[PDB]
Formats: C-alpha cells, structure tokens, sequence
C-alpha cells in the first residue's frame, strides 16, 4: 500500500505543472487548480505529514479551543483567523442556537447511517458582508461497519500552509468523535475546490518535493473520556512521528 | 485523452468490488463507498453518458423548472422530488429571500476571481425536521481564463438513477451561465458522500460495465441568451448523441 502522502505530493507536483495563475482577494498571485481529492487512512495510523514537522501542538490546542466554542482570541495563548474556522461549532450562549457538534455526535449515535451528519464552518469576515453567507468548509461524517470516515469539503485551500494543518485538524477531530461514540476512525476524506500555492511557496515546496514520505506515526488517546467537551490536550500522544525538517513558508 | 465516462463505470466497478453494505433511510439495501470525485470537460463536447441513454428533455425541462422557481409540482408536466432539489435556487416572493442563482451570475461578473460562488440545494423533507437543515448538495462555480467551471458536492449519490442524471444536469447549468456571462464552459467535477448503488441496480449495472463508451455528443445553445430567465428548452441542442440502449433501474 503506498504512503498516503503521495496524495498529497502529487497533488503539489500537479498544480506546479498545471496550474494557472490566479489573484486571491489581496491580488498575491497564486497556481491554481480547481477540484481536487484525496483519501488519508486513519485505521493505526494518523496523517501528520512527515515532508515537513508538522505544528501538532498547534493543531491540537486550536481544535480544543473550537470545541470550547471560544470567541477570546487571546483565550488562545498556548505558548489569520484561519484555516479552520469552527467558530460556530456550538454556538450562533450555553444553550442559545444550534449545536452543530454535539448535533453530529448524537446522531452518530442515533443513526448511524443518516447521510446528513454534516457540520459547516464560516469565515467569520463573511458573516456580516451578506445574508446566507456560504460556509467555508463542510465536514460530511459517515458510518459503517463501527467505522467512522469524515470528509472535509473546503472551498479553497491553501496548498503549502493551510492543507497539511487541516488534514491533522479534522483527522483528530474525527479520531475524538470516533473515541467518545465507540467506533474505530476509517478515512479523512480531503476534497478542496480552488486548490492554490502562492507564489513565494512555490521553491519551499519544489524542496519538499524531493523528500521521501515516512510511515505516518499514531495517535494514541491516553483516557476514557466520555463527552467531547471533556477532551484535554494531555489526553492525546503522537507516537513514532519521525519527520523531515520544518519548512518555513513566509506568508 | 481517455473517455471521461470511463470514471464513472471505474467507479461502478470500485464500489461492486469494494462497496460495503449499508442501508437508506427506508432500509433497502446499497452497496456504499465513501468519497469519490470524478472531472468532465465541458469544452467542445458535453457528459451525457452514452453507455445507456440518458433522458435529456428530462434534465432540460426540470433544470429550466427549477430556474423559475416553481413550487407547483403539476407545473412540471412536460409530457421522489429528486435528485437535483433546486426549490430554493430563487427564493426563500418577487423579491422575498436571497436568490442563490442570480447572486452566482452576478459575482463571476463583478469578481471573477471570488471564491465564494456557491449555490446549495436542499432536500424539502429536510426543511421541518431540524433548524439549520444540511443541504443536500452544494455548487462551487469557479473562474480562470475566460472558463467557467463547476463543482457540485452531494452527501450522497445514487450511482445507477441520480448520478448520470445529476452529471447532465450540472453540465447544462454551467454551459447556461457560462453563456449569459460571456465565458467557455471549462470542468464539471462531482463529488459524492456516500456513493452508492441499491442492490436491484447490481445486475443491470453489470450489464452496463460491459458496453464501451462513445464519444460524448455536443450541446449547441442556438440563439443568443442575455438572462439565465429567459431559457427556454427549444434554445437547445443536443448534438451527435450516440448512445447505448436504454437500461431501465427499477426503483
Ligand atoms: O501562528 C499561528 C498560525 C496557525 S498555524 C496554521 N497552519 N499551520 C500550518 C503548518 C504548521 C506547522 C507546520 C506545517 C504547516 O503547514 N494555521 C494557523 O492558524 N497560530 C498561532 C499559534 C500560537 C499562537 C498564536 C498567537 F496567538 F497569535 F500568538 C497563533
Ligand atoms: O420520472 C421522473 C424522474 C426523474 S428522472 C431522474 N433521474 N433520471 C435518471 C436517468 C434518466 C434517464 C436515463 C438514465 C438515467 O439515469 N430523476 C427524476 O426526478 N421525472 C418525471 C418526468 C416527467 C414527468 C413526471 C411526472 F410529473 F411525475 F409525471 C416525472
């Protein structure tokens, strides 16, 4: 079975080729495809890219922080409001609007083979710009066999920065998901519409290219936790992670 | 360039190979893989499948019903509300709600390049079961180099009825846009959820697998359109369709 990661590497070696050049809403020249898809085991193990170290500690806390349901920015000092967006995750407090994460879980355990356990994220600067703003990510979560898949839908990514953080983000949100409606995680399901490196990735990313893609480590949940609210970032183990160098891309 | 009709019968063959059993809503057997994306050009020829005929003025009269908003069921006699769900395409009424379609036309002419130019469709059975109610597909239009492209996500797809029906369908939207916005018709990619089959389409499908694709015929617009409105079903044409007999799914 090759390494999942190629996806991804293919992914950049196509835009790269074919590619066309495309202004995003600042004009910073981008390559860009349009439609794209890819496939991430997460049955033992757990899709960190190894091409370049991946901010797991990053990834962990932002994610706890939407599960949170947290509008203090600061409330996230671990130590542009992209590219994951879950602000509206559990709330539009504690009890005002619909939850759309618990809403997955409890139909997840309701019934599993519902086709619409689907929750949305917007960038928030587009809430206020028009009614029925259009999200900007869909997570589509799917049942079978005591397995649970999850595709992300997102209308953009940014292929050098943004992709290989989300593809840990939801993978671990599905790996919590999975954990507290006792079912085994399957795939993480990456699908972007307008796919795009900017321009000053472009030689980091020839770079990363010619490395070669380690066996993906694994996450291990170190307790038994029972609601998603109670997940904590000590809770949660990557193991065997083994990756090349950091890659700084200068946004 | 191998036949793009080739990914949708690699796609049949994925998912009775490799589809596991999962049941619908009224629990009536499908084989089911999650995650699946296919592309067809658009330029100089349009994805009406050929391996079994596909009921064009079928796809031609409901996509023009569902441009004009229509809630009257019998307004639709042109001679189970699936698999397109276009009803909020216009309204949620002469200027009662947000028209999707009209905002869709009027962004890829003030900006191009957005990356917010979606349309979503909604299964009416969803609309009084649940606040915030998952759509049932959403629509990405995409614009580079004077081509327009489209990107439809449906949570889920029935392979043998909606798919082909659901590819015609998109296709024609976009070569309507396409045509009152000055642009060429580029890609239509779908993209699917749980991409299924109902058991009773198995052997008909296996039939269908055998027969060998032809190339796709050409969609002719015949006069000159200036709004998506004024559409009527004689401006069309379907050209050099070639197809293989009828197979009739029994659902
Ligand atoms: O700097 C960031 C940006 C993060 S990181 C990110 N995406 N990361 C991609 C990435 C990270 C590591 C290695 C490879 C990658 O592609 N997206 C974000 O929103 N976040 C951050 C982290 C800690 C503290 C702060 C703060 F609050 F601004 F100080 C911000
Ligand atoms: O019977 C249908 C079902 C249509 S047809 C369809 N999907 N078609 C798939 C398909 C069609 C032809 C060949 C191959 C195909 O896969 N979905 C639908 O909603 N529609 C219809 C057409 C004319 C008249 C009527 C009415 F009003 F009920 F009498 C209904």
């Amino acid at each position: 079975p090759p390494h999942g990661e190629l996806q991804y590497l293919g992914q950049i070696q196509h835009i790269l080729r074919c590619g066309v050049r495309k202004d995003d809403r600042t004009g910073t020249g981008t390559l860009s495809v349009f439609g794209m898809q890819a496939r991430y085991s997460l049955r033992d193990e757990f899709p960190l890219l190894t091409t370049k170290r991946v901010f797991w500690k990053g990834v962990l806390e932002e994610l706890l922080w939407f599960i949170k349901g947290s509008t203090n920015a600061k409330e996230l000092s671990s130590k542009d409001l992209g590219p994951v967006y879950g602000f509206q995750w559990r709330h539009f407090y504690s009890g005002q609007g619909v939850d759309q994460l618990q809403r997955v879980i409890d139909t997840i355990k309701t019934n599993p083979d519902d086709r619409r356990i689907i929750m949305c994220a917007w960038n928030p600067r587009d809430l206020p710009l028009m009614a029925l703003p259009p999200c900007h990510a869909l997570c589509q979560f799917y049942v079978v066999n005591s397995e649970l898949s999850c595709q992300l839908y997102q209308r953009s990514g940014d292929m050098g920065l943004g992709v290989p953080f989300n593809i840990a983000s939801y993978a671990l949100l599905t790996y919590m998901i999975a954990h507290i409606t006792g079912l085994k995680p399957g795939d993480f399901i990456h699908t972007l519409g307008d796919a795009h490196i900017y321009l000053n990735h472009i030689e980091p990313l020839k770079i990363q290219l010619q490395r070669e893609p380690r066996p993906f480590p694994k996450l291990r949940i170190l307790r038994k936790v029972e609601k998603i609210d109670d997940f904590k970032a000590e809770d949660f183990q990557i193991e065997g992670y083994n990756p090349h160098p950091t890659i700084k891309m200068e946004m």
